[PDB]
């Protein structure tokens, strides 16, 4: 169509099939194999990246251009790497991606919004969609045009480090969460075939559904680890949410450590291809996890020829490989070369990869938009986060007796109030892991409200709000105060860190709580990523409130405790009396629980 110099992959006027394959044809083996490779942002540079004709960066954990960084200076960092990108031969635009898990959330000053288990709690997709929505615009703030979300495990076991990260124990309840999923990528059409990738244009960004599959179901919770289940099982617990992320158009699917039966997912050809690709007609990309080809083998990377063979031939198109890349490419290379991988199986990848990158428009715009920048940490977002981190909020107890007056709502209007505990005044262990760094830190890591400026920010200007953080009994008898806050929990952890066979929050948070509610009647916030052991808690307590982990917006707790909004969570997840009976999940023949799944009491506003 027209121009002398006419090139037809680079007219945005054609079928994404047409640019797609015009492109294809044209590409060498280098470029290619190239388009399969994700590197770390720390091991890029411009040369690596023209010379190797890169596909693909992300930042891991933690991965950023500095400490504090603005929204421009991630720009600013992005745009450098897709300006060797784009001077490349042909000219392809590399994909940036990054853990987008709970807002964009490496980032400082990014909403952090709560973890998937508190979203569950909330049993509303439309709050989660536009939680979607907002974190593609964050992210996108940044220059970033591809999230590792939604974790879509059904988590079966509370001992595993990442059971915060999925919605809930009920695939039906993180099958209505699939919505993150048009939220991020933007509505698909009327028109649309399933298993098609989509994204809307440059103010969405790509998707993820992970880890594909059954990563919730692995052995003793523990990460990485063997889901040992049948077929009819792993179809009706750990399958069920990719049919729907399938029907949504999420444009890549990333695949799971764990193995199934014995097999591990990253060399699964069966599930891979057989299932995800030939029988849900997956369209987009398949994207390995972090070194998740070296660690097919025992030891991890102790055969990386045959990690790259086994995970190739098993189906994966862009390997995270992410540092070695020279290794990944020479190898693949190599096998390619000896005829063990056939051109077929590379050009799949290949197709894949660039139906991603056109269809969202990265050849259009591969570019930041420096009129972006603003929605980092923008206040309706924040709004929109304090909104779910109040509905996130599952009240377990209110009241020691049933002739008691029930201590929820409190008062803001009253003459001296204490608020206290570890977790009082700590915004680090209120976002909990994947918040600034993989594992979560201590402190004040980027901006937010505590729980305590949360309570100053709500109570009448004549309330006196005195914080200590672990208190003794008399302190607090001699006081003189109408009621206590105190907030205790888990430390932030994710992934092996976090798999925990105990499940007992760390001390001095008990015995903390059993002082404070010990004189003056306590409502205890328990924050965690997981149920944990509890009955010394409520025992102690006149209130207590499952807060999960709810984020930079402390106001949302605050919100419900002085009842602004009434008490709607409901419990995603069964809460055990004992870790000697896990695991146990709802419908489980033997079910035993301290709270059934959807357990919740309520509160009116006041
Ligand atoms: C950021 O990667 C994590 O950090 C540690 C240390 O660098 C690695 O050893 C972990 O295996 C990975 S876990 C993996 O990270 C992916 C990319 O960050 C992420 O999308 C996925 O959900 C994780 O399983
Ligand atoms: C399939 C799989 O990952 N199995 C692992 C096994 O290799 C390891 O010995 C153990 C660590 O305790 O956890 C389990």
């Amino acid at each position: 169509h027209h121009a002398a110099d006419y090139v037809l992959y680079k007219d945005a006027t054609k079928p994404v099939e047409d640019r797609v394959a015009d492109l294809l044809g044209r590409m060498t083996l280098a470029e290619k194999i190239g388009q399969m490779t994700q590197i770390e942002r720390l091991v890029a540079t411009p040369d690596v990246l023209r010379d190797n004709f890169i596909g693909s960066l992300l930042s891991g954990g933690g991965s950023v251009p500095r400490k504090g960084a603005t929204a421009k200076e991630w720009q600013d960092m992005v745009d450098g790497f897709q300006k060797a990108c784009m001077s490349t031969r042909l000219g392809i635009p590399m994909i940036y991606g990054i853990d987008a898990v709970h807002g964009q959330n490496n980032v400082y000053g990014a909403t952090i919004f709560p973890h998937n288990v508190g979203l569950g709690a909330t049993r509303d997709p439309y709050l989660v969609k536009r939680i979607g929505e907002a974190t593609a615009l964050e992210v996108r703030a940044t220059g970033i045009q591809y999230a590792f979300a939604p974790c879509i495990a059904v988590c079966r076991d509370p001992r595993w480090g990442r059971c915060y990260e999925s919605y809930s124990e009920d695939r039906r309840i993180v099958q209505s969460m699939t919505e993150l999923i048009p939220g991020l990528q933007g509505d698909v059409p009327k028109d649309f075939t399933s298993g098609m990738p989509f994204v809307a244009g440059k103010n969405k960004v790509a998707a993820c559904a992970k880890h594909f599959v059954g990563d919730g179901g692995t052995v003793d919770g523990i990460n990485e680890n063997n889901t040992i289940i049948n077929r009819e099982g792993l179809m009706n617990i750990h399958m069920p949410a990719y049919k729907n992320a399938m029907d949504k158009g999420v444009s890549t699917v990333m695949i799971s450590y764990s193995s199934w039966n014995g097999v591990k997912m990253h060399a699964n050809q069966d599930l891979v291809t057989g299932y995800l690709k030939d029988t849900l007609k997956f369209k987009g990309f398949v994207i390995s996890d972090w070194e998740g080809i070296d660690r097919i083998t025992t030891p991890a990377g102790s055969d990386y020829s045959y990690s790259v063979k086994a995970s190739i031939l098993a189906g994966l198109d862009m390997i995270m490989v992410p540092n070695k890349y020279q290794q990944f490419i020479s190898i693949l290379t190599g096998h390619v070369n000896g005829g063990v991988i056939p051109m077929s199986r590379i050009d799949d990848a290949v197709t894949r990869i660039l139906r991603v990158k056109f269809t969202m428009g990265l050849f259009e715009n591969p570019y930041a938009d420096p009129a972006m920048a603003e929605q980092l940490g923008k206040q309706e977002h924040r709004d929109l986060a304090r909104e779910a981190a109040r509905k996130s909020l599952v009240l377990l107890k209110n009241g020691k007796t049933s002739t008691d007056a029930p201590l929820l709502p409190l008062p803001k209007k009253a003459p001296k109030i204490l608020v206290a505990g570890s977790h009082a005044d700590n915004l680090g262990y209120q976002c909990g892991g994947w918040t600034i760094e993989a594992q979560g830190d201590t402190g004040r890591t980027t901006v937010g409200t505590t729980i305590l400026e949360a309570v100053k920010a709500a109570v009448d200007p004549s309330t006196v709000v005195v914080f200590a953080e672990n208190p003794d009994a008399e302190f607090v008898k001699s006081g003189g105060f109408s009621y206590a806050i105190v907030a205790v929990g888990e430390h932030p952890y994710t992934e092996t860190k976090g798999d925990n066979l105990n499940l007992t929050i760390p001390e001095p948070g008990l015995s903390t709580v059993q002082a404070v509610c010990g004189g003056v009647r306590c409502a205890t916030v328990l924050i965690s990523g997981r149920p944990v052991v509890v009955q010394p808690l409520l025992a102690a307590s006149d209130a207590l409130v499952a807060a999960w982990l709810p984020g930079s917006e402390g106001q949302g707790v605050t919100d419900a405790l002085f009842g602004d909004f009434g008490f709607t969570g409901r419990l995603p997840r069964t809460w055990f009396k004992s870790v000697d009976q896990l695991p146990m999940n709802v419908g489980d023949a033997h079910y035993d629980p301290l709270f059934r799944l959807g357990y919740g009491l309520t509160t009116n506003a006041t």
